[PDB]
């Protein structure tokens, strides 16, 4: 079956005065592989991919601030806040060069960090990643009405904060196969207290859709432009129908991105890791063996 356990010893590091939790497994030397989750997940989303990689490479998987087992400061939980904390996490572990494996808002962090630190990125594997969505028509039809509602202060907070819709509704709708209760309970655990749900609401309000917020559109356009001019090895996983990255978009990127291999993981929405962890993990391990690391 698909594993439901999380058999990783907890590690913590102090970051801007807060403790951040992270997985750290695999060999001690070499180039580490840094796995960045997004909304509304945690390092749990990588639990069945890490074991394919850990035999050959160090795997580091932090929980974003306010998420997973990381601390919950008083924060806006803006993308800008996550940039400060992730920048500081990477320096607090003393990382030098890395390979990135990134998803959803973790991909916006990873691509933005790579743009600003290009000499330190030896490869990027990515899936269901943040790109500009120029109009609402380019958001999947089945999810337009809900994300339009999320992007309000009254109805959106009632849904996501009061009723925990991103965890109880949106997350399962991002997986083709049924999630089981152990898996849901791991995703629920950081958010049992409603007042701890601000990241889950601020994130969809940061998504670059139909030109807003314009600062996030600008930041994401910048790292997409960087990506298209970078020789860094790239590995793109995509599913059908997808959510952020539909098949036609994956095919465009497979053509336009330098040094990019694309892999079709079969049926998939947003949390591709939950529908096909073994192909994602085995293809990352293979690709790592071809990098000059
Ligand atoms: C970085 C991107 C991450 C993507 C994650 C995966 O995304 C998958 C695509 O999105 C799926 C979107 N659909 C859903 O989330 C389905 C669940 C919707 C909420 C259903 N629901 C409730 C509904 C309350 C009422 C609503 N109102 C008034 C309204 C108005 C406009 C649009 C939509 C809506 C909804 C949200 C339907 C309650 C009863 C609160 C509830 C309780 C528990 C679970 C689900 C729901
Ligand atoms: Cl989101
Ligand atoms: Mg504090």
């Amino acid at each position: 079956g698909i594993g439901t356990g999380f058999p990783f010893d907890p590690h913590y590091v102090e970051v801007l005065g807060e403790r951040m939790h992270y997985v750290d497994v695999g060999p001690r030397d070499g180039t580490p592989v840094l796995f960045l989750h997004g909304n509304p997940t945690s390092s749990y989303v990588w639990r069945n991919i890490i074991p394919h990689v850990a035999p050959t490479h160090r795997c580091i998987a932090p929980d974003l601030i306010g998420m997973g087992k990381s601390d919950k400061p008083d924060l806006g939980y803006f993308f800008d806040d996550h940039v400060r904390f992730m920048d500081a996490f990477i320096e607090a572990l003393g990382l030098e060069e890395v390979v990135l494996v990134i998803h959803d808002w973790g991909s916006a962090l990873g691509f933005h960090w790579a743009k600003r630190n290009p000499e330190r990125v030896k490869g990027i594997a990515f899936m269901e990643f943040i790109r500009p969505i120029p109009t609402w028509d380019e958001w999947p039809e089945f999810a337009r009405e809900t994300f339009q509602a999320f992007r309000t202060t009254d109805v959106g907070r009632k849904l996501i904060i009061d009723q925990n819709v991103f965890i109880e509704g949106t997350l399962p709708m991002g997986v083709v196969r049924p999630l089981t209760e152990v898996e849901m309970d791991h995703y629920r655990e950081p958010f049992l207290n409603p007042v701890d749900r601000e990241p889950l609401w601020r994130f969809p309000n940061e998504l670059p859709i139909a030109g807003e917020p314009a600062n996030i559109v600008a930041l994401v356009e910048e790292y997409m432009d960087w990506l298209h001019q970078s020789p860094v090895p790239k590995l793109l996983f995509w599913g059908t129908p997808g959510v952020l990255i539909p098949p036609a978009e994956a095919a465009r990127l497979a053509k336009s991105l330098p040094n990019c291999k694309a892999v079709d993981i079969g049926p998939g929405l947003n949390l591709l890791q939950e529908d096909n962890p073994d192909l994602i993990g085995s293809e990352i391990a293979r690709w790592l063996s071809t990098l000059e690391i």
